[PDB]
This record gives C-alpha cells, structure tokens and sequence, in this order.
C-alpha cells in the first residue's frame, strides 16, 4: 500500500494513495494525516514492503524502479555501505571520508577469485569479475568508470589499479610501478577546481598488461585533452595544476633559491587563483614563512581529507624515486615548472605613437632573466620573440595584447610537453615487449555545461557523445541482439542513435572540426569566420542552432558568429565560438618554436625533439583508437554518484542522486538488467568440457539434454536460469551458480559428474 510519490529536495517521498483524478493522484504523506499533495499518476511508484532493509543487488528488490533504487542506495549509504550492484554493474556513491579498512590488503585478498554476490558489493570485486573473464574467455577487458566531477571516478580507477597489481603481480618493484604513477599524473594533470580539490584535467585510459599465465607484465596510459587554459589563468576559487603549489611548499630552501621561487602570490600564472595550500596542523608547520601568501596567512590554509600540498610533495617525490627517476630529471621537470612561472611574470607595456607596438616593462628585468636561465634561452632572443612577429622578411612589432597571447602561448606549449614527456616517462618505468591480453580502466570527463563553454567543453561532449553511443551499442543494441537470436524473449528496450550529432562534429570536410581546421590554414583566422561558415553548411541541420534561438537569457546578446547551439541528448549546450581557432592549434608560432628548440639545456630540445597541428583532429583521432579498444574488449562497468555538492560525508541529496541516476541511463535500463542474463554458455563447450569424465550414459546425451541433468541434479530451476537456441543463460544475482558450472578444475568436473551419475539412477 505505501508508494513513492516526488519530493522537490528528496527525490521521493512515502505516502499513500487517497484518491485518483484525471492526470493525477492525490498523496497523503506517511504519518501526516489529514495532509495531501497532487502527483501525476507515472511519477507515483510502488515501494518495497520493509523500508528499513537494504539489498546488495538492486534486481533482488521486489519493485525495481527509480524511487526503490534511490531508497535502497539511501539506506547503504547512511550506513557507510558505498557500493551497490544492478546485476554485474557496480553503482559507488561518494563517501567524501575514508571508510576504515575497506581498501586493506586484507580486504583485497579476501575478493580473490571470489564471484560476484559471494562478497559484498566492492570495486574490487568488479576488478576481480573483470580478471577471471579475462583468463577464462582469453579476451581483453575494459572497465569503464563514469560520474560527475568529484563522483569518484579517479579514486575507483586507483582502487581497480591497486587492487590488479596487488593480486595478480609478481610480489616485484614494477607491481608498485602502476600504482606509484598516479601521484605524479596527477601532479602535473590535477588541479583545484569548484566541483573537486582533486579534478582530473585530462582523460585517461590505463591498461595493465598480462602475459600468457594472467601475470602482470607492464602497462600503458593513453592521456587525452590536457586543459591549457589552466596553465594562465584561473578563477578566484581555483587553482593551477597541484606541482606548482606542492612545489612551493615543499622544495628545500636549496631547490627554492635555485629556481627562484617565492610565495604563489609572486606568480600571475597562480595569483588570479586561490593562493592557499591544502594543509592540516602538523602540515602547515612544515611549511616554511616565506611560502605563504598573504591570503594563506589571513585566510588559513584549504582543508581536504586526502591532499595535502607538503605531504604531496614528499610522495611525488618517493613516487619518483620507486619508478627509477633519478635526481637529475626531478630537477629537470621542477626547473622546467619554475621557467613556465617566471615567464608568466614577463609584463608588457604601450609603445608607438598609436600604441601599435609593446615594450618589456622595466619590472619585468628579473622575471625575464630567471625565464631565460631557466629554459636555457639567451634573454634578448626570449624579448625579441615575445615584443616582434616575423613574417616578406619582416620584423614587426605586435601589440601587448598580441605579446601577451605570445607568452601564454609559449607556457601552454612547453607545460603540455612537460605533460607529454611525464607521461611517456611513466610509460617508459613499466614496458613490455609483449603481451596477451590487458585490463585497461578509462577514467574520463562525461558530459557539462556552464555559463560560458568554449572548445574545452565542446571536445569532452564531442567525447560524451562517441562513448555514449559505445554504451548503447554495448549494453542495449549486443545485448538484445544475443537475447533475441537465442529467442529469449526480453521486454525490447530502444534507444535513439546520435550519429547525426556526431557526423555534424566529425565527418570528413562538413563536420565542426574540419571547418575548424579549414579557418586555422586561411590567411586571417578568424572564430567568426568560422562560425558563420558552420552555420552555412549545416543549415538544415537539427542538432544546430544559432545561439539567439536559447530560452535562457544569457545567450540573447550572443551573435550568430558569434557561437552556436548543439542539441546534445544531454541537453542543448551554446558554445562562445571566441578563441576556437586559437584553441585548435597545438602547435607554436615558428619563432617561439625556433627559440625553445635551440634552447642551450637538452632536456628543452628534447622536449620539442604556417605552424598548424589540430587539436580537434589529434583528439579525434585518439578517441577512435580507444574506441577500437573498447568495441574489441569486455566491458564493465562503474557509475560513481556525487551525493552532494559541499564535499560532504553523510549529506545525501536525493534530488540531485535522483537526477545522476536518470541522466546516467541507470533508469531507463532497469527493467533490461532485471530481466536480462548477464552469464551465459553454450550447450556444446559445458558438454564438450565435461566429455572426458563421463559414463556412457551421460555421453550419450545431446548437449542440451546432458546441461539440463547437470542443472536439474545441483538443485537449479528457472528462476536461476533459461535455455536459449544454442546456449544456457543465466540471471542476476546467479553468478555462484554460474561459476560453478563453468570452473574446469578436474577435480571439480569428476566431482559434478558423479554427482549428476547419482542423481540419475
Ligand atoms: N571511495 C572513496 N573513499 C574516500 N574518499 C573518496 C572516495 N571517492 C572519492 N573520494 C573523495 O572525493 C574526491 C573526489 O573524487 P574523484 O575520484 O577525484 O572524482 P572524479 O575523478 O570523478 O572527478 C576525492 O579526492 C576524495 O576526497
Ligand atoms: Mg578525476
């Protein structure tokens, strides 16, 4: 009799039914009698009947529905229970707290080889599921971690990653390679943004190699969209990627004197930001005077449970020495980071009688100097390059907007090298020569919007849109396509393709990217050009729009030239078009490349080793090779939840979990993992593995008939399992069941059979 009926903050509420309408239900909330609300009768759902419990699997649940899957999670949740399964699809909604002993080595050995439902819900035993299948099938796999920004998607990848190495190495240094990485990535590639201390600014996918016996032998990491934008400028709550500030607090004063490094108010690549370091009591007193900023002083420092800007420099820098990084290229990478800092302190002033040209400001001596020592450049070479433009044989002088555009330029490009060459460094501390197969984890931004998007959010939803649609083909088109060959008989579930909204992107010579690419090899570039140019050849096109067609009334003022709109399913994103052809191009201006490329230090030259590369094109090209990965694996896969918006432990938001499961697909999926049958065999390889241990009773059955005495003699019935035309499927939650029919062990199969050859009789 209680039901689900909305909640404008809790997602669902429990009531009663106390009268129907036209359109409407009329709801009187639990144990407020005499009170009454009106709800539309298909947002009212039925509730499980002990609201005090809480299932393991969402398809145990009586009634699976959006309002019982939010209740159950809910439940879990407050009990500090974080995972939760949809038959093989693991739900993680974040703690934001460490929960005691949960990721022990001792929890970690207890998941090994355990099947799925055997242990409580884990990333570890996702990691583990994703193994076995792995050794058994001989095939490749892919675990594919998805959420909002601060969801857990990085942290459950570090889980999945330890957990592989830790079980499946060979007890050696390189088993700690893998693991040790990520402090250093993340040095280099994570910054403090609004919606996460720990944002990850680029996407990744890491695979962890193993040969023929299921032993690991090495990985690899694909990195993708490293965010330059950052690298200059950032908002008054964010900051610039975490090794400028673990730098600042945690270099030896010898280290701080040679790089001439200071307080990160010191520093216009840092100063536009937040100032302050993440520390605790014991930290901040580790921390010397002359690192903090006046704010950090005033203020205090940034609280966060797991990082700590002093503590983080010490374990970047053992994480450097595990890997086989020697001293020498430490300080190579941190004199690199300190030459990006002083050359975004190099000023510019007005100089012409129309101000058509700029001057290094008189201040700017030191920053110009330190820049230049530094990067191994000769100062007058550094000051030419940034104040003139070459181009008949011309030295022209540009103007201190321009000369502004030529430093940052010059900083984007020699830190995202940096990036480059750190994450091939890593690369290069765990090789293979070969290979059997991998267990690769792809941790990657899904789709946003703000205010303001520019080609940032434009590349990752371009992203969203390509794995989205591997998700459909994976999980609603494969699956149903099985189900219904077999004739199964499952409830059909469709979905709309987007290949339209990526076509309009991506195709060859019409999409955006081509478009782009055309307006970056004309002789004037220009992000209007371009935008009037996409408007022209998609027309007709549905997923397209100029930006005065929005609702919203900050796109009103926007031109047509000026930005467009793309009706992603995800929603209608406008994008400002201003800086798209900037943004596009990965590579230097020749004489900024010239004079990084003669650099007197070879650590420079060796990280550079009409100047056009697409970013767009490069990106593209990427993200194919990783789907060909992703289409020719297994997949599984991990949906972390954000339960709140505050950083917050125990704070859960129903409304906005509610709105991450819809938005996820979650929902629209339910009823498909239900009723579906995520293991399944064929009839011939059951029979063909258990042939040898026979009698001549059993083998003289026909495959179908000999599975169904196996299944009949160990207790099984349909509620385990369903026969298909060729192969035997079985439910969620059956797993043990599964497993157990499938284990080749000989001991195991003779058991079995002499348990069916009794059985018989
Ligand atoms: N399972 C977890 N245990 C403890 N803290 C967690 C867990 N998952 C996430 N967190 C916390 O939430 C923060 C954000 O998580 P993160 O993995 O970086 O998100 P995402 O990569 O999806 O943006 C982490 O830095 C950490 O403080
Ligand atoms: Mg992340």
């Amino acid at each position: 009799k209680p039901v689900w009926a909305p909640h404008p903050t809790d997602g669902f509420q429990v009531g009663n039914i106390v009268d129907i309408g036209p359109d409407s239900l009329t709801i009187e909330p639990l144990n407020q009698k005499g009170k009454t609300f009106l709800a539309l009768i298909n947002q009212v759902f039925p509730a499980e009947e002990d609201s005090k419990k809480d299932v393991e699997d969402n398809c145990s649940l009586m009634y699976l529905n959006e309002a019982t899957l939010l209740h159950n999670i809910k439940v879990r949740y407050s009990k500090d229970r974080i995972y939760t399964y949809v038959a093989n699809i693991l739900i993680a909604v974040n703690p934001y707290f460490d929960i005691p002993k949960i990721y022990s080595s001792e929890t970690i050995k207890s998941y090994q080889g355990k099947s799925l439902g055997t242990m409580p819900p884990h990333v570890f035993a996702i990691a583990d599921k994703a193994f076995r299948d792995m050794k058994v099938l001989k095939l490749s796999q892919s675990i594919i971690v998805s959420g909002e920004s601060g969801a857990g998607k990085t942290e459950n990848t570090k889980f999945v990653l330890r957990y592989l190495t830790e079980s499946y190495g060979t007890g050696q240094d390189i088993d700690d390679r893998i693991v040790e990485a990520n402090p250093l990535l993340e040095a280099f590639g994570n910054a403090k943004t609004v919606r996460n201390n720990n944002s990850s600014r680029f996407g990744k996918f890491v695979e962890i190699h193993f040969n023929e016996k299921s032993s690991v032998v090495g990985g690899f990491v694909s990195h993708y969209l490293l965010e330059k934008s950052r690298i200059c400028v950032q908002g008054k709550e964010e900051r610039n990627y975490h090794i400028f500030y673990r730098l600042c607090a945690g270099a030896s004063e010898d280290i701080r004197e040679r790089l001439h490094l200071s307080s990160p108010d010191n520093f216009r690549y840092l100063n536009r930001g937040c100032t302050r370091y993440f520390a605790n009591k014991e930290t901040d007193k580790q921390i010397l005077q002359n690192r903090k900023s006046p704010e950090y002083l005033k203020a205090g420092s940034l609280k966060d449970p797991l990082l700590d800007d002093h503590g983080d420099f010490i374990r970047m820098c053992t994480a450097m020495k595990k890997i086989g990084l020697d001293d020498e290229e430490k300080l190579d990478l941190f004199r690199v980071v300190a030459g990006v800092l002083h050359l975004g302190n190099i000023d510019f002033e007005e100089a012409g009688s129309t101000s058509g040209g700029c001057n290094l400001k008189n201040k700017s001596t030191q920053a110009l100097e330190y820049c230049a020592e530094l990067l191994g450049l000769d100062q007058d070479d550094l000051r030419v390059s940034l104040t003139t433009r070459v181009m008949t044989v011309i030295k022209v002088p540009l103007k201190v907007e321009q000369a502004n555009n030529a430093r940052d330029a010059l900083a984007k490009t020699v830190y995202s090298h940096l990036f480059d060459h750190v994450v091939n460094r890593v690369n290069q501390c765990f090789p293979f020569e070969t290979s059997s197969y991998f267990i690769g984890v792809l941790d990657i931004a899904g789709f946003e919007y703000f205010e303001h998007n520019s080609f940032e959010q434009f590349c990752i939803n371009y992203c969203n849109e390509k794995l989205q649609q591997f998700f459909n083909e994976r999980i609603l088109k494969e699956e149903q396509e099985l189900y219904q060959k077999e004739g199964l008989g499952v409830n059909e579930v469709h979905y709309v393709d987007n290949q339209d909204c990526i076509d309009l992107i991506e195709a060859r010579l019409v999409g955006i990217l081509d478009i782009l690419d055309e307006e970056n090899r004309l002789p004037q570039p220009s992000d209007q050009h371009f935008t009037s140019a996409v408007h022209q050849k998609h027309k007709d096109h549905f997923r397209l729009s100029i930006p005065r067609k929005s609702k919203l009334a900050i796109h009103r003022n926007i031109r047509d030239d000026e930005g467009f709109i793309i009706r992603h399913f995800a929603g209608a994103v406008c994008y400002e078009t201003t800086q798209f052809v900037e943004k596009n191009n990965d590579a230097l201006h020749m004489s900024l490349e010239s004079l990084i490329c003669e650099s007197r230090d070879k650590f420079i030259r060796e990280l550079f080793e009409l100047s056009f590369i697409s970013v767009g094109n490069k990106f593209k090209t990427q993200l194919n090779l990783l789907l060909d990965k992703l289409r020719s694996t297994g997949a599984s896969f991990i949906r972390c939840i954000k339960p709140n918006l505050k950083m917050t432990s125990h704070h859960f938001e129903g409304a906005q979990i509610l709105s991450q499961l819809q938005c996820s697909g979650m929902v629209s999926v339910l009823d498909l993992m239900q009723g579906g049958f995520p293991s399944r065999a064929s009839f011939h390889e059951l029979y063909n593995m258990y042939k040898k241990y026979m009698p001549d009773k059993l083998a003289r059955l026909d495959p179908r008939l000999f599975c169904k005495a196996l299944f009949k003699a160990l207790g099984l019935n349909e509620i385990d399992y369903k026969f298909g035309l060729t192969k035997v499927f079985f439910r969620p939650g059956k797993f043990a069941e599964f497993d157990q029919i499938m284990k080749s062990d000989p001991d195991h199969l003779a058991e079995l059979v002499k348990r069916v050859n009794h059985w018989l009789i």
